């Protein structure tokens, strides 16, 4: 018989592997570590009100947790439970899998995995809705900023559509992309020699499109997108720049995804099943409309 059991965050002891059940208070997507495979952090906290940091490691980049957002609710199996620096810590173990879901009250409960063949009962849903009781009131909502919004200098996730890409020099990459808001002050514009996309679409929309400079480890990750693909760019940087490199009075909004993986920098692709593109997609087709 098949009997999974689920250990509180609070009764975890180092030396053993078990199953875990969380919701997601931060995490930072997979990513190429400077070794073999891909890496991804993710800290989970349940009833218990104890946090976990989980190290997860894979080969392969689906094989690591498919978390979209804070509050994201997930199921860990093969989760090996250690202590560095006296710090008690979860890592990946051989067999590891995981499930995500939705973290909102009443939203639809559809697992998220890259695993064929994976347990699912009626234990799990009662575990998912337990957790999202739960987080209704030790957590906040999931609010979506659009361009217009953002402030002159501010880290938040955008979720856009990929528009354009182009070289710079190496060491960064341009991402040209749009959610069907404009930017309080006109997006600053990276000197392009190159850029791959649909130019007349990017030159109708004008300042509907924001320029996006890539660094570092993010490079061959934006190198690789999609041209129209959906995607959140996690902890972009926004900066208000009012001096040029002429020393000329200006106004700008610079937008830099910073090298590194700190407060979850970095790039998901948003597949098309997900709900926010619904949404972004309506908005998209309003400000065609009108450009």
């Amino acid at each position: 018989a098949t009997n999974y059991i689920y250990t509180p965050l609070n009764q975890l002891k180092g030396g053993t592997i078990v199953n875990v059940y969380g919701v997601v208070k931060f995490f930072k997507p997979p990513y190429l570590s400077k070794g073999t495979d891909y890496c991804s952090v993710v800290t989970i906290v349940d009833q218990t009100n104890v946090k976990l940091t989980c190290l997860l490691f894979s080969g392969n980049y689906e094989a690591l947790p498919i978390i979209y957002k804070n509050g994201d609710i997930v199921r860990f199996h093969r989760l090996k439970i250690q202590v560095y620096k006296k710090e008690t810590q979860g890592i990946t173990s051989s067999g590891f899998a995981s499930l995500t879901f939705e973290g909102t009250l009443g939203a639809p409960i559809i697992p998220r995995t890259s695993s064929k063949y994976f347990n699912f009962t009626t234990e799990d849903h009662k575990m998912v809705e337990a957790l999202r009781v739960w987080a209704s009131t030790h957590m906040s909502p999931s609010t979506l900023l659009k361009l217009c919004d953002v402030q002159p200098m501010q880290y938040f996730d955008l979720t856009c559509q990929l528009l354009g890409k182009a070289e710079v020099d190496g060491a960064s990459f341009l991402l040209k992309v749009w959610d069907g808001t404009r930017t309080p002050f006109p997006s600053w514009r990276v000197l392009i020699q190159v850029l791959e996309g649909d130019l007349s679409h990017i030159h109708r929309l004008q300042n509907l499109t924001i320029d996006i400079l890539v660094y570092d480890n993010h490079v061959h990750v934006a190198r690789s997108l999609k041209v129209g693909s959906f995607l959140r760019i996690y902890s972009l940087h926004t900066k208000l720049q009012s001096m040029n490199s002429e020393n000329q009075t200006m106004l700008s909004l610079e937008f830099h995804l910073h090298g590194g993986t700190s407060y979850g920098r970095g790039i998901r692709v948003l597949p098309e099943s997900n709900s926010d593109v619904d949404q972004l997609k309506k908005d998209l087709e309003s400000a065609n409309l009108t450009a």
